[PDB]
């Protein structure tokens, strides 16, 4: 399953229809994924991943900082299940970013890793070059098996594909949930789409 | 004064398996409609609308059941929100009613309760409109401050005898639609999304 | 039995939870905070599927005190329901309760037999009520009745009525909150708590 | 205001009266600080947070991995307040950790003439904030607070109180909510305490 698939024919939503962070009223253009959507979505996942990667110790890995809330509300979805339901595992969490100028830094030693269940959670797969670069990695540290849970796929000329996915995008720049535009709108629930007056206002 | 969120006659909904769905209704549904998550938004949006008109005095809130109740609950809490997080709330008492076709209501408060309050009134949807019509014809006789009509559902349809609520979460096809407390023969009240039925469905709970 | 809150509890300052602002000056304290109803809500909801979810449940809400706990109790089963691989389908439905008893509204009782019905109040005080409501829901023969109550009190006046759910254990005290009233106040309000003085002038018959 | 005050009787709460992750079963002894009682106390946090810092651009500072999920429930009703107020203001985001040295995260330039909110999960003897009060201060922020979801009475305190307090609990040990006993219990909803057998089964 490609996940939730938005076409490219998708306005999106009016901004004045649903509740908005008052500082980027004039900033943004369109709601395109509302925060209670991506919590259904993101509920299912979670049914989906404990399906997937039980009954083992899961290695849950948070790739800083755009990651961070579907990481926080993923693991939530899947703390619902392991306390309501028979068959569940104990779970780590650790928490990592990646840099460029590939590098993987902060994070715990990556022997932790070694015959463990890790999962991967990331905010977005654009061209899909950099999970390649981490998988190819952390598969050198040799775990039970290795996953990748990506909230966002782009539908894009590029390489990838993540064994869970929330939604299939389209070819747009998109904030909120986390994702930011240089460091803005992570402190935003929706995502959404940044409007001209935005790009120009936090433009570094 | 928004119609609310659009959902036009072009949308196909939602594939099941891209949610989480009440294992006894596997069968019985044919798309989600609209994802639970997405009316909880709207909602929360609908809750500072209202406030930012009838918070001026102390609200009556009417909840018209059983469709209402979990629009009605979920309305409710993000007001109460609102109001324990702001410097500007007003009190609010709240009553239930049944509206029986034999046009009459049922098992409530006297309405004389509604007298000089301003009352909100929360239904589930409204089709014709010819059913809140009625209730509002029924409620102005005990003469309130103000009355004011929160609607999770309003059908496009050519049957509309005209009426148009005040606030309305989802302006939605001429179709049928369940979950979300609205129901089929009492059926599906137990789901959390909106959605349209299958053929198995409808045959089942015939 | 539930979660036991004893005689000697203080409870909580209200300036240390979010209060609605028209009624800070009139609570005394903050007893039962909401999430803490939630959490014991949650764990109810799974013993409530574990004893009835194996045939069709009716689940009668008694208006108006019952409301809140009503749709808080449903909504943890259908988290369950949409995450498991068995469920049973649900119907609900509204009953307010008088005297000369008698049960205003709510569909015909003949729907409730051969079904598992469960019945969902806001607190059982003397017990009186419950067990003349039951006496009455067996003459039309269901499956299985159960009782879930969110608030049980330790009183002299019970009259041995016991509930098969129970949310909290409370002293023989008033509170308020959480859909429960004061002269139909403070249902507003999802904090069960405990009234002041002011407030119990203020809103007084 | 010291928080919500836990006495050092306070016996806690029942296992079974709770909804409790199935693989930690006997490894707690009682539920401390039930989950959804963390939640309203985090609320007004949130409220006191903004009344304090929100007259200027804000940036939170996590300090991983204990702080993770108090720093994402306390930004959420942030972000609650921010967008159904007429007045809110942006904030960015960074995530820390500390072995002074500060591990990961941006340049603390970044936090030059902003307010900047200090997140952690726990205050014991009050050393760890102190010299990363006094280090961050010569970065010049407008201000710099510190939240804290637990603060411990201790005689050993080195008199360092924090600007936000959740709880004031007794000098117990306690895992969940994403606090750890040898990097286990972070997959936990409530505050807890570790049974006998629990603490032998997780011995580093
Ligand atoms: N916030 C946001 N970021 C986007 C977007 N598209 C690509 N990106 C950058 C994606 C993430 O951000 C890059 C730098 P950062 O993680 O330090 O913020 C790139 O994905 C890696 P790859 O699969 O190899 O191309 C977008 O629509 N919004
Ligand atoms: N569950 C469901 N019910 C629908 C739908 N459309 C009309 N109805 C009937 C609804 C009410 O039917 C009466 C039965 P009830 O209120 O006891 O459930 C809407 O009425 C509005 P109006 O035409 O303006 O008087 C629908 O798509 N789903
Ligand atoms: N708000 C509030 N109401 C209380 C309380 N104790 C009894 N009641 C009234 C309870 C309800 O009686 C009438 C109130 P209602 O018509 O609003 O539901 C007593 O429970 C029934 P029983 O077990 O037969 O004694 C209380 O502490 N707070
Ligand atoms: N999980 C847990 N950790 C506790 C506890 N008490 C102190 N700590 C260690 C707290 C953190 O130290 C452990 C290192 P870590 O951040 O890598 O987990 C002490 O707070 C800092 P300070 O105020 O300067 O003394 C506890 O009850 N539970
Ligand atoms: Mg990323
Ligand atoms: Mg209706
Ligand atoms: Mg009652
Ligand atoms: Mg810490």
């Amino acid at each position: 399953s490609p996940g939730v698939v938005i076409s490219d024919d998708e306005p999106g939503y009016d901004l004045d229809l649903f509740c908005i962070p008052n500082h980027y009223a004039e900033d943004l253009e369109r709601v395109f994924i509302p925060h209670g959507l991506i919590m259904d979505r993101t509920e299912r996942l979670a049914r989906d991943v404990m399906k997937e990667m039980g009954g083992h110790h899961i290695v849950a890995l948070c790739v800083l900082k755009g990651g961070y809330k579907f990481f926080a509300d993923l693991l939530d979805y899947i703390k619902a299940l392991n306390r309501n339901s028979d068959r569940s595992i104990p779970m780590t969490v650790d928490f990592i970013r990646l840099k460029s100028y590939i590098k993987v830094i902060g994070g715990d030693d990556l022997s932790t890793l070694t015959g463990k269940n890790v999962l991967i959670v990331e905010d977005i797969i654009d061209t899909g070059k950099t999970m390649q670069t981490l998988l190819s990695l952390v598969r050198q540290y040799n775990p039970k098996m290795v996953k990748v849970a990506s909230l966002l796929v782009k539908r894009t000329p590029r390489s990838y594909k993540p064994d869970f996915v929330g939604f299939e995008i389209p070819d747009k720049f998109v904030v909120g949930y986390a994702l930011d535009y240089n460091e803005y709108f992570r402190d935003l629930n929706h995502v959404c789409v940044i409007s001209e007056t935005g790009k120009a206002k936090y433009k570094a």
